[PDB]
């Protein structure tokens, strides 16, 4: 029951600072424009110890499956090859991605009826809000 409050189907309803976050990450112009237009559905499920997070959008469909605390290799939607670790810290799902000596952190937390996503790359933060679909 570790992630119970995250499980479900969620739809993007707002975004702030995402273009600048993507610039800091190193995403190129065309991908930023098209990805920034995306309105993904995020589908979170749990089966035993395995958490799956799917994202579906007109830009890309992705899927990750993982066990908390256990590193995995990930090709991200913007085509970075990263090493990812996802943990639960005080009820917040914390996703760290490492590649090319760089690091970014994506945190997901339940706040009221929303799932709030905070993405940080150096000093640049973006906040994305999802609601139940
Ligand atoms: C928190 C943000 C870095 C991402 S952005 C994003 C992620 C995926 Cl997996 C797909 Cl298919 C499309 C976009 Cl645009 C988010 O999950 O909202
Ligand atoms: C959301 C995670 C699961 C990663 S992170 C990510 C995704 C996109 Cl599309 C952009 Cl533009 C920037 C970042 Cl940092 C992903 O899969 O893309």
């Amino acid at each position: 029951h570790m992630c119970d409050a995250f499980v479900g189907t969620w739809k993007l309803v707002s975004s702030e600072n995402f273009d600048d976050y993507m610039k800091e990450v190193g995403v190129g112009f065309a991908t930023r424009k098209v990805a920034g237009m995306a309105k993904p559905n995020m589908i979170i499920s749990v089966n035993g110890d395995v958490i799956t997070i799917k994202s579906e959008s007109t830009f890309k469909n992705t899927e990750i499956s993982f066990i908390l605390g256990q590193e995995f290799d990930e090709v991200t939607a913007d085509d970075r090859k990263v090493k990812s670790t996802i943990t639960l810290d005080g009820g917040v799902l914390v996703h760290v991605q490492k590649w090319d000596g760089k690091s970014t952190t994506i945190k997901r937390k339940r706040e009221d009826d929303k799932l709030v996503v905070e993405c940080v790359m150096k000093g640049v933060t973006s906040t994305r809000v999802y609601e139940r679909a």
